[PDB]
DNA sequence: TCTGCCTTTTTTGAAGGATCCTAA
DNA sequence: TTAGGATCCTTCAAAAAAGGCAGA
């Protein structure tokens, strides 16, 4: 557990509550033991001319990485307990995406739990469809229902 | 002069780092002394369904306002004074728009004597042209190799 | 099986301007 | 003339997903 600096966390969520994203998803798989697993990540994403200020948050972070994508570049935060770590430390400075990561803190938390229990599993995967309502979603498309109608 | 508390403005920076923007114009107008006058703007912009935040930012502030665009809406300072204020108290704290920040806090402190020759307008035109080569420019017009119909 | 990383796609939600109006 | 506000336009630079591979 690192612990990130105040005034650090205070900057990076408002950088955060602009150009980032925290981003739960559903993906059906069938080796999965409801065949389907969950994704959890946070993102920020910047042209890639200034990549190097995603580079700087690596080494701020500690953790994560950034890749290109052509035309921008994003940094990627995805491993449970670090993920978990930083939300925690950076969320009480959140504004506009404060609920998405409260959410995704009690999906990390419920985890454990979730994997043994076919309805547990779907009542996680509705704190997912939950944070997707709070952000600006349109390309969606598997979700606390794709799940249930898939459970037989 | 309105002194903003320290946890506002980190947080502000970050965000304004992300979804702001700090704009240098150079209008062409023939009523204007010189052909032309600058217009200099801090903006952030929200999706309209998220203008309460803007809306909030106006009264912490404490001057601009915010306008509707239909899908997008948009805080915005540009009378000289409080502009001035505000800049010079969130400019510690930019990371990526510190620069462009500095060039308008720079060019307000030079406006009076800009009002008064030709070569020291068209001066303070460059410290416009660079505020726009810092940011992602990509629709601008009028440079003050434009101004240069100055020539008679 | 489970997880983290890789690749790619969609559609804006921003950014960064240009131009027009009007009082004092 | 001037400052500040009002209307508008362009072009992305973001966001927010989708799908897949493979080592542990
Ligand atoms: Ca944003
Ligand atoms: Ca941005």
């Amino acid at each position: 557990n690192t612990k990130y600096n105040k005034e650090f966390l205070l900057y990076l969520a408002g950088f955060v509550d602009a150009d980032g994203s925290i981003i739960a998803q559903i993906e059906p798989n069938q080796s999965s033991k409801f065949k389907h697993r969950l994704k959890l990540t946070f993102q920020v994403t910047q042209k890639t001319q200034r990549r190097w200020f995603l580079d700087k948050l690596v080494d701020e972070i500690g953790v994560g990485y950034v890749r290109d994508s052509g035309s921008v570049s994003n940094y990627i935060l995805s491993e449970i307990k670090p993920l978990h770590n930083f939300l925690t430390q950076l969320q009480p400075f959140l504004k506009l995406k404060q609920k998405q990561a409260n959410l995704v803190l009690k999906i990390i938390e419920q985890l454990p739990s979730a994997k043994e229990s076919p309805d547990k599993f779907l009542e996680v995967c509705t704190w997912v469809d939950q944070i997707a309502a709070l952000n600006d979603s349109k390309t969606r498309k598997t979700t606390s229902e794709t799940v249930r109608a898939v459970l037989d």
